[PDB]
């Protein structure tokens, strides 16, 4: 009959961010505020980063995946060496970097590049991945900063 | 005598959003809005008499910002004095545009401490951001420490 449209829910206007206002979270942000409160339960946390299994979809699909973003894009992903996704694969690179709180340490931050092909003889791309953990023992996620330099 | 006493946190904000206006955003959802007297939601650009402070106890009187800080000024209708020394313009001042036409003039200034023009530079930096106009009357001004 009469035409009943789908409405979406855009997670900053509900926040009522002034203009101007973007996400810049430091790392000690994403692991206490983000990947901490998400375990319990901060109502922020589970509404600002979107859960989705990264390892589906090649990088530059991820932009549209994401809830928000200009230049980067956050995402919550299922904790789990050259890792299939797409129509490639994410390489581990750099030096691990421990991130703190208050004289405690609470996470682990891991840089990944992605190359596209089958390894070892992929070509690299210019799509990065930094990927957060807790430090933990064995729900369970990790949160994943991704973007393209340049 | 019984007590009467005179009475961002209001603001929801979640942990890590940051104010990073492009030029554009601050002439015409803060400048332009404010000259057109326009409400806002919430007050977080807060009007001063930039002129009557030294730079250092600016971050004191914002209402946010952890290494710029915003201020709406009077406009006023060369190294003007302010506390103890006294703002300098440098550089080359910029256009912003939007939408094809040019709404704001961008300047930059440097603060030296003293009596001009012997004065001492500082790292106190100002973007002082202004409406063109025929040849509420504000400017939007940035303070922040280089370095
Ligand atoms: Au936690
Ligand atoms: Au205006
Ligand atoms: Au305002």
């Amino acid at each position: 009959g009469s035409h009943m449209g789908i409405q979406e829910t855009d997670p900053l206007t509900q926040l009522s961010l002034p203009p101007g206002f973007r996400f810049y979270p430091t790392d000690e942000e994403l692991m206490v505020q983000y990947l901490c409160r998400k375990a319990a339960g901060y109502d922020f946390s589970l509404q600002l980063i979107a859960e989705i299994d990264l390892y589906k979809f090649d990088p530059w699909v991820l932009p549209n995946k994401a809830l928000f973003g200009e230049k980067e894009w956050y995402f919550f992903s299922p904790r789990d060496p050259n890792r299939v996704a797409g129509s490639g694969y994410w390489k581990a690179t750099g030096t691990d970097k421990i991130i703190s709180t208050e004289g405690q340490r609470v996470g682990i931050k891991k840089a990944l590049v992605f190359y596209i092909g089958k390894a070892p003889k992929g070509t690299k791309t210019n799509w990065i991945m930094h990927e957060y953990r807790l430090i933990e023992p064995s729900d369970d996620w990790v949160l994943c900063r991704i973007y393209k330099k340049q």
